[PDB]
């Protein structure tokens, strides 16, 4: 067992998972002032439309609205991305308060939540191989800042009461990822980790410069989840997020001038 909790937490993760202390792990924190511009980086190409979600559910850490990613259907290019990057599913880090909650900050800022899209680069064959591999996913992280509600959400929102405890899911058809991403895709990009154990160094981090609103009513909906299973003893599920890594040598480019 690995959690957020006082004994099992990111602090406690390095035990069990040397790599927590490895050369390229995610979330960090962005110094506007020393992430340079690059010219060189591409233009970022987001092919939601003919998007494909089957069902959400509860895993105990997170929620996750998983795609089929049989075909290209939705698919993130450009940017960074050397080839097309599938998405797979998409979840969300929270906090127990609207001033925490976010894995990545800006200049130490912290958002109420954070978005993470999923993708994994075709060139692999399917999702077990692409985490084997250094640019084997990419993941699309947006801020959440508590303001007008997201319509985009809604649908998330509605259906999270029959997910509540660790081990639920349910049919999530139809669903439009697009509903959830801002106007610019002005992003920050790095090579980082998955933020949650086994923690391995394969994700090409894609960050948004521009958070999107949410609602405190939506938010307090997504801390009524639980990490315990059915008949359990109840833990809210809140701050699943881990805290900022070193970025070492690493650097972090930005799409804008
Ligand atoms: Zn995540």
């Amino acid at each position: 067992h690995w959690g957020y909790g006082k004994h099992n937490g990111p602090e406690h993760w390095h035990k069990d998972f040397p790599i927590a202390k490895g050369e390229r792990q995610s979330p960090v924190d962005i110094d506007t002032h020393t992430a340079k511009y690059d010219p060189s980086l591409k233009p970022l190409s987001v092919s939601y439309d003919q998007a494909t979600s089957l069902r959400i559910l509860n895993n105990g850490h997170a929620f996750n609205v998983e795609f089929d990613d049989s075909q290209d259907k939705a698919v993130l290019k450009g940017g960074p991305l050397d080839g097309t990057y599938r998405l797979i599913q998409f979840h969300f880090h929270w906090g127990s308060l609207d001033g925490q909650g976010s894995e990545h900050t800006v200049d130490k800022k912290k958002y109420a939540a954070e978005l993470h899209l999923v993708h994994w680069n075709t060139k692999y064959g399917d999702f077990g191989k692409a985490v084997q591999q250094p640019d084997g996913l990419a993941v699309l992280g947006i801020f959440l800042k508590v303001g007008s509600a997201k319509p985009g959400l809604q649908k998330v929102v509605d259906v999270l009461d029959s997910i509540k405890t660790k081990g639920k899911s349910a049919d999530f058809t139809n669903f439009d990822p697009r509903g959830l991403l801002p106007e610019s895709l002005d992003y920050w990009t790095y090579p980082g980790s998955l933020t949650t154990p086994p923690l391995l160094e394969c994700v090409t981090w894609i960050v948004l410069k521009e958070p999107i609103s949410v609602s405190s009513e939506q938010v307090l909906k997504f801390r009524k989840l639980n990490f315990n299973g059915e008949g359990e003893p109840e833990e809210l599920m809140v701050d699943n997020w881990r805290p900022a890594q070193p970025l070492k040598n690493r650097q972090i480019k930005a799409s804008f001038k």
